């Protein structure tokens, strides 16, 4: 609808798994320009992370900050383990949950950068957790970096649509979330 | 969404023109038992009557006192003019508008009471208006008195299924909002 | 779309089967009950019969005396034969389309009276034909006879909406042609 | 798709919780009947019961030997315990996904009998297992004891159009059963 | 609808606002070449100017001589004043109400050329109108001038798929333009 | 559904008419290089050949001897005659309902490869038999050469998204075909 927003939660889903060992300085890149792009606490933004398993790396927050010691931690991650990308997704609905419990209007948007390389029971257990983000209300975005498969990163995502490279996904997503903080309340 | 309403709103509309003067009761009644139905603060309504203009009888209130004095007034309406449904529409999107700004995520619900006996530029003028109270996030269903025409008056609800007649509107529409007020935050 | 209908066309598709034998008194009634109903020259109808082959018995007509004469003859039918309904919707789709090349907007209706009892590759031919009504811009409207499975039925009509007892057709079927002739401009 | 089903899979999803207590007959009868009325192997069936935990009674099979023992096993039910409705949507989901596994075609159809008193958290987690079946492929109907509210087991099923009472279900999932074996390869 | 068109009513709604000082030369030259690109009678346009106000600057036509004279008016046009885009969709939009009254299937599209430096109550007034196009029949493009925002142009047209910038939107609406007058009737 | 795939059936319909027979070595490159590319058994292609007639060149196969001289086959193609894209249809919808009849879950895939150069009556043809081959649950996909127009092809697949042009075809489809051999049982 053409109701405003009365908040808006960013969740970073970010891949640290040994896979994307020579593609994590894009991605930290990615996060961080987004981060000093958008400086206004009307965004409030969560860092999570994943390997082997997924953890919050920096809950949810407007507080800059926190932010920016989120970003120093961000930089200094060390890539390697497994691709449970899943956990990440569990990391962002547990938080979407509680933050759901408050009763604002919140555009709930999850962005995921990830090589795509997931094993296929890993992959499946992804797009079960990703549709239970959905349901609990977020819009989900893939940014893929390496050799990703878009069709795939698409089950992931909310639609093809939502899926970028991570140069043209850098430019989209800055314009959506330009469209977002306009459509606040 | 599966994400909880931090605010149910209730906008009665109801038609009073000349056509339903011998359905006024049924009209009331119906408004009647499901305001003492559902007491709790959480949830908020409003009445709003049209007949040759549309004018809110009561602003959106938890108050139950302002609700009981609201009933009140609506008891004593005496049925009479022309049949400008859109007007009472605006009354409620006029409403609904200053509510998104809050932004609070919330079930914003219309019940239109009419005999759909409506003009074909009066019809044209209240599809436009029910579209626009959708387009700010309404939900509208429609409650038709009288001999009315369950296609005609579901071009102004959302659907078919959101059109019930007077005397089993009642039953569904106690179930719906038992169903939203399980869903408040 | 809001936009007013600048033609209303309206295509009875009537089983004249051995199946419908003792029934056929129930199917004309119903035709005839909402044709005298509807007077206006704004709708048109066909009337289109079929058993063992399908056939129209009336062409598309506004003309109330060609409507009296096709009335007339559907009173006089002697069912029998297989239950081809397929090429009954063939007779509607091929006026269809040429009622499209004149391009002017129309509500073209189909009602399909039958007791829906089609042996398999019969019942995937008519579910083919509605499908290609449906893309010439047909809206589909099955009426059902005897103890008939609305599921079935279903799948040759646009949807479970779409599909009444023969016992309770008249009245839901008034109401449509009513608010579509409302629609017109 | 009109493409025919390779095969039909109907997974029975009973509460035997103790506010069933004096509707088990209903719930029992329901599925009695329609395992009776539907004899063919081209139908499988699974019994899954639920209360404080949900277990599979009768694990899918087309085995009418089996389906007797599963039907004189639900006769001997005692109802009691808590409403721990998702864990029978587990069961369900469990079974689904091996028979994806096959790579059949196949009309997986989930039939959930409940008088639909779920306390709050315990409804959370059945939507959500509910939809994690509908991601498997399910199409799920509620059936519903007792003076349940549809809206709130619409939130189960499908749609509201895939709530069904007990008292007058039976003739509805007959002829969707019916319908469904007619379009089996 | 496989349907084809029997008529085609193409209405450019051009910003003439200050912000497009340096892009009104793009602007007319993406109308002129368009008009210049496709003089067949069976396709109709219209016009419409905006800044401060909207104005209808040449109402709907085939006739070449009218549209030749048009293109000499928008030639001249000097850019200035506010952006209130809603009052040239309301100049659309009037224009669309009047043709739908004649019941013809139209084809109505709405090419919008704007940088959508919209200020926010303007661009809330402009997606209201622009939904009110589509509620009567029109298919709205966006093409955007200067580095504008996709995702709020999207909001004005149907989809992000009818947001385009200037080059890219000329070569895929003259084979929109191409295509729809291979449909026509 | 995230239920994997039993079958993936790839229907190759391919444009051999007069107005490709300087191309027909880029329509031929196009559908070797994807074959090479995917030589799992898991993969099962058909090669159908369309001008003046449709026909099947090579029947649904997953057998890489029959897929070689399937190949040499296209390789000695002659392009000329009539564009009977329909005819293409045809021979793909035939078989797709034959292996439906066997109630498999099959990914039934057609890529089309024209110019879509297609007169009127023809292309009406070709949409209306493309629309059978989705309703038999075929997805469709059009890879266009020449200077092919987007829009048209449109109303042939099943989307705007499901258009790629020759140079970008293999890429899109390439992806495509990889994430469905994922999505295997
Ligand atoms: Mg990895
Ligand atoms: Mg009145
Ligand atoms: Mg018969
Ligand atoms: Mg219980
Ligand atoms: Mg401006
Ligand atoms: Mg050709």
């Amino acid at each position: 609808s053409m109701a405003c927003y009365g908040g808006f939660d960013l969740y970073f889903i970010l891949d640290k798994s040994g896979s994307v060992l020579h593609h994590w300085n894009e991605i930290y890149y990615f996060v961080e320009q987004l981060a000093h792009k958008f400086i206004s606490p009307q965004l409030r933004m969560s860092f999570i992370v994943f390997s082997t398993r997924g953890t919050t790396l920096m809950k949810l927050t407007e507080d800059r900050e926190q932010i920016r010691q989120g970003l120093e931690e961000l930089q200094k991650v060390l890539p390697g383990g497994d691709t449970y990308m899943h956990e990440g997704f569990e990391r962002a609905s547990e938080q979407i949950y509680y933050e759901n419990r408050q009763g604002y209007r919140t555009a709930s948007v999850i962005i995921a950068l990830t090589d795509g390389e997931l094993h296929e029971d890993l992959f499946f257990y992804s797009e079960r957790e990703a549709n239970r983000s959905r349901d609990l209300g977020a819009i989900v975005y893939a940014v893929g970096v390496k050799d990703f498969n878009e069709t795939q990163l698409a089950r992931i995502a909310d639609s093809k649509d939502h899926v970028f490279p991570v140069n043209d996904g850098f430019q989209a997503l800055q314009g959506i979330i330009h469209s977002i903080l306009k459509k606040s309340c």
